[PDB]
């Protein structure tokens, strides 16, 4: 069949613990890889069937190299179902990793011309994944430059969290948040109402609401790779210290409840994330394009 061959269950836990060895416990893919099975062990006990169209989101299929070992260089590709189709791949091959471009180009599994998302791409297959994208019908790409900030767990769980001003409360998001927080979503197109309904459910989350109306003012997710992800701050609520406090209680929170780096992905020109991410102690140290295939025509 396909240069792709799908890992089985053991075979991905396989590829978790080689990087882990590899690269360590601050590294993406490995976080990426934890993640994945650690839902995979929830939605299991959840007695969720597979492919169940309402949490196929919290699913993903990792392949390898059918004629290579993935041990050898650590080489895979998974792809992800929601919207479209996400693609994330690596290999530590010494040159040119060749095994992964043979997977990348002789597969048909690849979206290339239905809009395909390339999420967390290194800086040095950025280039040629584009020329081989064009090379298969792509006549429009989008991409962006995103930056990895890490905290180590010891610090996540040993750290501070601001005090919440009397006017609001906190407290875990529920079904219904799920539409508020998708609706000031200015390009959403990536992630969908269904998806962010699912992890309100399996992952922890975070809301601010005013005592008064109640109403959802602010809110922060556990991502796709345990860390933090899509906080935001509406704008009759900003300048009120709620962001970095949403930070610092994710944080501590996942920490806490998991031995995990916590990490953040966020676009490189949003200035003020990364300036509240590095108060709180995160550090840039992985700097990835999300590459968005733009649907032939």
């Amino acid at each position: 069949g396909d240069i792709l061959r799908p890992l089985s269950d053991s075979e991905v836990d396989e590829l978790l613990d080689l990087y882990k060895v590899k690269f360590g416990i601050r590294n993406f893919h490995y976080l990426l890889l934890y993640n994945q099975r650690k839902w995979d062990r929830q939605l299991s006990e959840a007695q969720i069937p597979r492919n169940d169209l309402n949490h196929i989101s919290l699913r993903k299929q990792f392949y390898t190299h059918r004629r290579g070992n993935f041990r050898t260089w650590g080489t895979y590709v998974s792809l992800h179902r929601d919207i479209v189709q996400s693609v994330s791949f690596f290999s530590w091959q010494p040159d040119g990793a060749a095994e992964l471009w043979e997977c990348l180009e002789q597969t048909q599994l690849i979206e290339w011309t239905q809009g395909a998302l390339l999420t967390n791409v290194d800086l040095g297959f950025c280039n040629r994944v584009k020329e081989l994208a064009v090379s298969r019908g792509v006549t429009a790409i989008q991409p962006r430059q995103c930056f990895g900030m890490v905290l180590s767990h010891e610090d996540a769980f040993c750290a501070k969290v601001p005090d919440l001003p009397s006017e609001f409360e906190i407290r875990r998001l529920r079904a219904e948040d799920a539409a508020m927080v998708h609706d000031s979503w200015p390009n959403k197109g990536e992630g969908s109402l269904t998806y962010l309904q699912a992890l309100v459910r399996f992952n922890k989350s975070l809301g601010i609401c005013r005592s008064d109306t109640g109403e959802l003012i602010a809110w922060i997710f556990q991502n796709d790779f345990s860390g933090l992800g899509m906080l935001q701050v509406l704008p009759k609520a900003e300048r009120r210290g709620l962001g970095g406090l949403l930070a610092a209680a994710m944080s501590r929170e996942i920490a806490r409840g998991e031995e995990i780096t916590l990490t953040a992905w966020i676009v490189a020109t949003n200035w003020r994330s990364e300036a509240l991410l590095k108060r709180i102690g995160y550090q840039k140290d992985l700097v990835n394009e999300w590459i968005k295939l733009v649907p032939n025509s």
